[PDB]
């Protein structure tokens, strides 16, 4: 009687929930991503710097000491920071935003198809 | 004799309701962390890129004082790294945030109020 | 007919199960991620933070020898430079937000549906 047009609303309705818990896996998925790549960018971009800031600090030093030298010849040694041991890890997520994208296909398989 | 179909119906009913209700906060919290990232990474991106601008600078100002030194010491008796190329990207998930948040408001219209 | 009720009965609770299983597992691998970008966030932060301490005290170190150097071209015959100290790296706080989603992924286990036979 009633029991059938029960069972039809909690099939529509729990069918209509997972459609939208897909597009929500799918979005977190997509938001994990964008952050992954940029977290990366940005600690490649610091390790970029720090390596171009030693060339620039070991060449500063370089000359600074040659000018004390003439001094010296005209008229003690200067040692600026090591800054080359600062790193920048990267982010490894792609395992867990691929799972999010399979479980996101998978739950097609979570669907109610009723017998009529 | 079919009080245990209804009972069922009830029970399914019931714990959906429950799980999709678990889920919408699941859904809440993940769209605040992503939140709370986006803005972390955006902010840490700024501060190394206002770090780069005011580095060239820096090194600019000492190249410029030590090229006058090397030229004073000439008539008494360099060219050093650009690194305003390294920038910082910027991330924007605030799309994917809002779908979350949105997809959490909706389940509301996927909840069942069963018939009797 | 009532076998036919009963058989989409027992059809609805194993794709419910099924579902809330796998949504279960997402909601782990979700925190996982969270907490990985948490840690490599940070990390990056405070080796920005003690990069910007360490090249705060170059430049000191740099325009003190300079200051130096041309006090002494003036004896054979303060000029300094921009602060950084200012800069800063924020670290980001999302453990709460981690540990409600694991909690939420195990409460899922009392929404499933059981062996009605
Ligand atoms: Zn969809
Ligand atoms: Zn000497
Ligand atoms: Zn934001
Ligand atoms: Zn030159």
């Amino acid at each position: 009687n009633v029991l059938y047009e029960n069972q039809k609303l909690i099939a529509n309705q729990f069918n209509s929930a997972i459609g939208k818990i897909q597009d929500s896996l799918s979005s977190t998925a997509s938001a994990l991503g964008k952050l992954q790549d940029v977290v990366n960018q940005n600690a490649q971009a610091l390790n970029t710097l720090v390596k171009q800031l030693s060339s620039n600090f070991g060449a500063i030093s370089s000359v600074l000491n040659d000018i004390l030298s003439r001094l010296d010849k005209v008229e003690p040694d200067v040692d600026l920071g090591d800054i080359s041991g600062i790193n920048a890890s990267v982010v490894n997520i792609q395992k867990e935003i691929d799972r999010l994208n399979e479980v996101a296909k998978n739950l097609n398989e979570s669907l109610i198809d009723l017998q009529e």
